[PDB]
């Protein structure tokens, strides 16, 4: 049985833990429920640490007295299909093969399923770490318990004496670095120095070898990842949104200053060797828009190349780890302003962006944004019981399967079958035009063998070249993005209209440039 | 915020509740969840009580920690059909009134339903307190969350000057007596000496007025009856089963004495 | 009613019959149920058969005694899609017109359906008699029994006077020929030569006009496919299966020399003048694997070409009837083996092998294979009953339907649920790989027509080619293949990958021949 320890010890080296500790809703909590620090207490100095204490980061050390928000947080959604891939007829983004071409994405991009699985997907998936990492058996896939006690006990290695990333199966890719792990873990929270820049305190890196990095880390989105363990008070603690937020003034609301100081973000530093060392945002309100943007962003995570002279943009850069902090009509911009691109285009020769899941980036201006909706209250909300304590359920799932207390709670005019028919609506009518922009690309994309062989000029070429980027970002942010529209519908629309008219701006250019060599 | 308390000096004095807590799955759980004892540590002796501490025995002291137990505590079961009569030729004892004529239980006996109601439904049967207590209107005895977040939340008292036993409806009795409370709620567990007898520090007893008793009482089937609040260990609370069990030395298990 | 006959005046001239009916199951089953041998036995002797006694081969034969086999053999699954072509983009291969154009499975190609349906599915599909049969009328799709009763119960014949194989329907092929209809219905079983070689006993072979023998031909998949109807006890008599299994003596299991002995079969043969006529193959147990490999096989079944020199090799040589039993990887040197190939691709020119449902082939090996599992257990599992007498239910069909009996009676770890989700892991998986596969073989294709105007070498053709036959065989397997992978997920991987693999470096060889024509 746990024998609390004497906080007062802690407090005379650590005043900022005892400053929120004291405070806050955790006051009664003992240190032992997360720390073994029995012989750091021996051996640190006001200054040094001495012997570093064991700090438990599984999610069952809150599930000890948060049993509710363990269990909803843990259950698999069945309904939500596993390892989908998104690059077919019946999926989000028929023709993405083509247009990705050049990106490790062709590898394998599945559609999302149940966070239990986040760590575990992300070693597993085909692009990520050349196949080395695999499911102990086909039977694991189901063990959302599991996989949340460790990812370890239903993953194998394929080779636990080397480190290298490398191809075990041949169509894989090694895409995986150590600044991914920030948006499936924080297992190394004490050991990753804010950005993951170098530093002396810090295990890990932006340069690490990857795949030693994985074998550290354990367990998905933990607890703490939203709520401060010392004050319980609600927090981020992903560098890359304390960044944006925080570093570069940008606020919570980019948009909305005045929504940005009532909802903002507070930024405290912990030290070590009295250097800065890591860094977590406290919030001045539960606000689940942040908090959920610590990964459902549009982010480099990546090397990547300059736009202005090709040259490589390597891991130890600072802009391996970004938030854009971009709507899409922004993003150019904010690209062009660090001076990135993800890749070339295999056919087309485009230095071209990759855009991944920028939900909290679409939700900014829709109507519910506006009306002061959050993430959570579609998709964390509140339990509705007869008789009961109310909580928060923490199985982040689509509103489809809770729809009493999801929008049905607020739009009181509707029955379910007209709540579901709107979002349809929404989601048909964006898918149909994400479709129609892969038809312009891929004619464009087919174009640019047929000009090279024409002998078309390379100035023709770079113009069509340029219209590709716009083309390509306007169309990938809404199959990137999860909603299929419906967290910005009028957005969605803008933007695909935007995609297919610079597509046929490039489909006339280099139709018209190839009949012309004819012729 | 709560804010805790140094358990160490109350260790100085109870050295009972030391033993307990320091053992037990509830050693890093503060006093202050439960006890409200400022005023307490400033005037105790170890021979003298001071001010006394005030004692938290609602049941969401335990739901802080242990949700999923008070919730599914707490449930209502709606098929439990509610003040459903016994003595009727579709219930349990048709021929209950002919063969229980000269009882009390002749007012009224329904089938139990979910635990949330043991206090309230004690209240307010016909048999009990002559028709005294009531819900407060008709809607109210659905809510057993209201039940346990306490009685007098939920019920009316018909007169609140007098705490005699009497009819207030015709077709009523006044059966009850502060012994049926043991088997409702545990509120009175520190006011209340073993078996009921009379003591100088037990505010009631088995010779209480009930109606009196009946008023400082609130909720259900509080969590510590079956779960030492310091230990976290299982247990009883009951005297009269204390008293079969091992006054009377007759064992948990009568019919097996290596059980 | 039926008036037994004295079985011991037969037992004079057929002694394997009296040896095998005597012994087993059906010792008590008097001969009147199954013949009317009345004049052959006035007119019979000990080696001329005289007058031909009347075997009955309609499935209500055994439907007498065994009725809960029989009415659960003729549901029909109404869930089972009928006419659903799969060269559809919601479909199992998108892509499958431009990847098989020239073969005459580019006329038709559904899913299966209910075996009720099999010999009339035969008999309509586009690709099979030039659309000359077809349903009475549009009602009849839905008739499993009537189907069961008979084929011609339920069709019609475009042309009752003529007996050639042509087109009545524009878009129509002309691919069935006798060897066909031994997966569809035993109805020849004693009309038919072993192999289908000629034999003066045969009215039917290899070179038959497969229109004359069509009409001959009533009943589905009967019962004594699986059954002796002498013994009662387990057997084939698939002709290509027994000589796999036995004349070239591979095996019932031919990974598994130990597993093949104790669970092997005995070929018995049946004379016609003292001349070998007809074989079947008694089994050692009642082993699902080898009944169902009956037809869910790969196999030739068709005239094709040489691979040496591209000469005809038409229905009169063995080869037309021709069991591979190879796994995905041994195939390829199983058709070297036989110098055969199917047909050469329309666009590429590629010879390339024509795969079909090898479910056998690829269970081989899986863990589930490995631990004893069987089709049957799965597809044909034990009726549970809370009171009942027990029987094997004979609705061959997906374990969804039946969980509690299939999948869960195994995996007491599982909800259904969980075992479907886990299904779907790897259906999905797998689906996305075929789909990627198509996507490169489609972009390889496509260069074809590029290389020969641009007039790249015919060199460099040809070692396209080569890689085409790889690419192709190791993507058919998985939409032949009825599973999507589930029979086998490890070896669908690691064969798509392997389609892609190959198609990538033929893309890569093509692309650089045409850009050095140009360069
Ligand atoms: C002064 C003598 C200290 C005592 C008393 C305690 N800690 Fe400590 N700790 C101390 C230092 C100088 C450091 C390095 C960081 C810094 O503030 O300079 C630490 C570090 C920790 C950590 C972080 C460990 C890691 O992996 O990075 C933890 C979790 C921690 N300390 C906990 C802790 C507890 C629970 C204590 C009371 C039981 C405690 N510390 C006492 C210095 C001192
Ligand atoms: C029992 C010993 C606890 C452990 C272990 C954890 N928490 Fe806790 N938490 C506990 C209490 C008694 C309370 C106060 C309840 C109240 O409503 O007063 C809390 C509260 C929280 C909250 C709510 C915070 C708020 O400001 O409203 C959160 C978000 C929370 N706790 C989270 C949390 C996490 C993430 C834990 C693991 C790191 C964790 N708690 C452990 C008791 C206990
Ligand atoms: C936070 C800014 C992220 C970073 C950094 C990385 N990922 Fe991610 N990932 C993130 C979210 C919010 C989601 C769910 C929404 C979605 O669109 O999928 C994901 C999902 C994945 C998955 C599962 C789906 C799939 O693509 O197959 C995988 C396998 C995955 N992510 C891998 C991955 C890799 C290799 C990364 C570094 C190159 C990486 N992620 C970074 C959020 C974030
Ligand atoms: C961010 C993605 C979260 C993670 C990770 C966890 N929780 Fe959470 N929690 C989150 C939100 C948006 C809310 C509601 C805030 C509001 O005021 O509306 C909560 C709430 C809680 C609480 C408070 C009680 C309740 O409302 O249920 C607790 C005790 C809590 N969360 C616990 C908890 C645990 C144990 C987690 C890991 C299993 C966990 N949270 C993760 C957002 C996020
Ligand atoms: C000695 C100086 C004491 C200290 C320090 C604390 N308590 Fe105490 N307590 C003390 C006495 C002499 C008594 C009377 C009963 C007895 O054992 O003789 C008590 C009583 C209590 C009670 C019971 C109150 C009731 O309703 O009957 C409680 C719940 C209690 N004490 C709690 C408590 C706490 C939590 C303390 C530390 C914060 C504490 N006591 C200190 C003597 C002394
Ligand atoms: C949070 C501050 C708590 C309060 C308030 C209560 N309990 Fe608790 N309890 C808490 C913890 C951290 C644990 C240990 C969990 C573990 O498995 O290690 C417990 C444990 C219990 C148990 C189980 C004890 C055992 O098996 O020995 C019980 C029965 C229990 N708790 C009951 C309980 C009651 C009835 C409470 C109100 C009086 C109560 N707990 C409050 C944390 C917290
Ligand atoms: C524990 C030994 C008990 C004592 C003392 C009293 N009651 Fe009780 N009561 C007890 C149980 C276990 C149950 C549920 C099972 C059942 O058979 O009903 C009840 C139920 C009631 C009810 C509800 C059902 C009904 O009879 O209408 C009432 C109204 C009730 N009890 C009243 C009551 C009175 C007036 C008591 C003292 C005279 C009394 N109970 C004592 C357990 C125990
Ligand atoms: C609106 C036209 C009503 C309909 C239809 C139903 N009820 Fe009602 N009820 C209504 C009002 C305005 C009130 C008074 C509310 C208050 O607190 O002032 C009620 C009251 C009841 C009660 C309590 C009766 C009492 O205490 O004497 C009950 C048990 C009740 N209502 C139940 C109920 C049922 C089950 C209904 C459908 C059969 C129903 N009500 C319809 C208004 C309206
Ligand atoms: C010897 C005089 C025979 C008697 C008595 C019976 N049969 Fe016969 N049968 C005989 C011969 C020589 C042959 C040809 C094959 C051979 O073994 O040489 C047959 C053939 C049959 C067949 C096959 C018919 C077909 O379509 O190919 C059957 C089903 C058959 N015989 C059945 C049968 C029965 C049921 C008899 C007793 C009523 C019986 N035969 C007697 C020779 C002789
Ligand atoms: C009644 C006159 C029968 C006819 C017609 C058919 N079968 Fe039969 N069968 C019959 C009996 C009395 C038995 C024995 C039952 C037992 O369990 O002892 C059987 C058995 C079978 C078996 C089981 C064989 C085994 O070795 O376990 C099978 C597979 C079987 N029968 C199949 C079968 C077929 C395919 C029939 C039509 C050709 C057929 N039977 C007819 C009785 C009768
Ligand atoms: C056994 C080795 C077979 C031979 C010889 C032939 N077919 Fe077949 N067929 C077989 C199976 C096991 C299945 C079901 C599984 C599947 O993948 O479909 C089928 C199915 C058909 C169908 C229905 C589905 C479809 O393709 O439309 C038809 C129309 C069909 N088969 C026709 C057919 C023709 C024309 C054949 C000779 C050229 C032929 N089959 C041979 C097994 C076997
Ligand atoms: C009565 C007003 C009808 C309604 C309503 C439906 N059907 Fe019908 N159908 C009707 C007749 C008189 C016939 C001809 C029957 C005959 O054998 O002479 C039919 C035929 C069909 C067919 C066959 C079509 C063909 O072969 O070309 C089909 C497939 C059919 N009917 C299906 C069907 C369906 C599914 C209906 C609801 C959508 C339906 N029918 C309605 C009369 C009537
Ligand atoms: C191969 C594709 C089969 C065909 C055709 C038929 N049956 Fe079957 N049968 C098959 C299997 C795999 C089994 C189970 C074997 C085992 O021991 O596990 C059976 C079993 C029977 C039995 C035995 C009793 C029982 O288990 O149900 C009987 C009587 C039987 N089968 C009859 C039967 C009939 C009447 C058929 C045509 C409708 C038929 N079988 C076809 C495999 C195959
Ligand atoms: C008993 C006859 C089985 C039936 C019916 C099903 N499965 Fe099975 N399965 C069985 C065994 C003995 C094993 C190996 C267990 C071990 O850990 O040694 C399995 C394994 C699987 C697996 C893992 C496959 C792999 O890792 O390659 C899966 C995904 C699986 N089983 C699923 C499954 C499904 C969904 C079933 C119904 C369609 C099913 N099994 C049936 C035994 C038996
Ligand atoms: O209190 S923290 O800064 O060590
Ligand atoms: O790869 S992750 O960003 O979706
Ligand atoms: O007995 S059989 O060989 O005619
Ligand atoms: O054509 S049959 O083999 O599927
Ligand atoms: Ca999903
Ligand atoms: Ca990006
Ligand atoms: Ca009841
Ligand atoms: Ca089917
Ligand atoms: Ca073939
Ligand atoms: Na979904
Ligand atoms: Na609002
Ligand atoms: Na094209
Ligand atoms: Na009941
Ligand atoms: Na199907
Ligand atoms: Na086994």
């Amino acid at each position: 049985n746990l024998k609390p320890v004497d906080a007062m010890q802690c407090f005379d080296c650590h005043t900022q833990i005892e400053d929120m500790h004291t405070v806050g809703k955790h006051a009664t909590v003992n240190c032992v429920h997360c720390h073994d620090a029995t012989e750091h207490v021996e051996t640190a100095s006001s200054r040094r640490m001495g012997e570093r204490p064991v700090t438990r980061m599984d999610l069952e050390a809150c599930a000890t007295c948060h049993t509710a928000q363990f269990n909803s947080f843990v259950e698999v959604r069945h309904e939500s299909h596993p390892r989908l891939e998104k690059a077919t007829p019946t999926s989000r983004s028929p023709m993405f093969d083509k247009l990705i071409a050049g990106h490790g994405f062709a590898f394998e991009h599945a559609e999302p399923r149940s966070h239990a699985f986040m760590l575990v997907d992300h070693f597993v998936v085909d692009r990520a770490y050349g196949g080395r990492f695999q499911f102990k058996n086909w039977q694991k896939v189901t063990d959302g318990m599991g996989a949340v006690r460790g990812a370890w006990t239903v993953l194998t290695d394929a080779d636990p004496e080397s480190s290298d990333q490398r191809r075990f199966l041949s169509q894989t890719a090694t895409a995986a670095n150590p600044v991914c792990l920030n948006c499936k873990t924080q297992d190394h929270i004490l050991d990753w120095a804010y950005m993951g820049d170098e530093h002396e305190a810090a295990k890990w890196s932006r340069t690490s070898e990857v795949v030693e990095f994985a074998r550290d880390l354990n367990h998905p989105l933990n607890c703490f990842m939203c709520h401060d363990p010392h004050s319980a008070g609600p927090r981020v603690v992903r560098d890359g949104l304390i960044n944006a937020v925080v570093d570069r003034g940008l606020g919570t609301y980019p948009h909305d200053p005045v929504k940005s100081e009532q909802q903002g973000m507070t930024k405290v530093t912990f030290q070590r060797g009295r250097e800065d060392f890591r860094a977590i945002g406290l919030l001045d309100t539960a606000d689940s828009n942040v908090m959920c943007a610590q990964c459902h962003v549009e982010y480099n995570c990546n090397p990547g190349y300059q736009l202005s002279d090709g040259s490589r943009v390597g891991m130890d850069d600072r802009r391996a780890n970004h938030f854009f902090w971009a709507n899409v009509f922004d993003y150019k911009e904010a690209a062009q302003e660090i001076d990135f691109f993800d890749f070339r285009h295999a056919t087309t020769g485009a230095a071209l962006p990759k855009l991944q899941h920028p939900e909290a980036e679409t939700f900014w201006g829709s109507v519910h944004e506006r009306n002061g909706v959050a993430c959570a209250d579609c998709h964390m909300p509140k339990v509705q019981l007869e008789n009961g304590k109310v909580y928060t359920s923490h199985s982040q799932r689509t509103p489809r399967d809770m729809m009493g207390q999801a929008c049905l709670n607020c739009h009181a005019e509707w029955t379910e079958d007209q709540a579901l028919y709107a979002i349809d609506y929404i989601k048909n009518y964006t898918h149909g035009k994400i479709v129609k922009s892969e038809y312009w690309l891929a004619k464009m994309i087919d174009l640019f063998p047929v000009a090279k062989r024409a002998g078309v000029s390379e100035d023709v070429l770079n113009q069509a070249r340029e219209l590709h980027y716009d083309a390509h970002l306007y169309w990938e942010w809404w199959t990137a993005e999860n909603s299929v529209g419906f967290h910005n519908p009028d957005q969605a629309r803008e933007s695909l209209m935007t995609s297919i008219s610079k597509s046929k701006e490039a489909v006339s250019l280099l139709n018209d440039a190839i009949d012309a060599q004819v012729a």
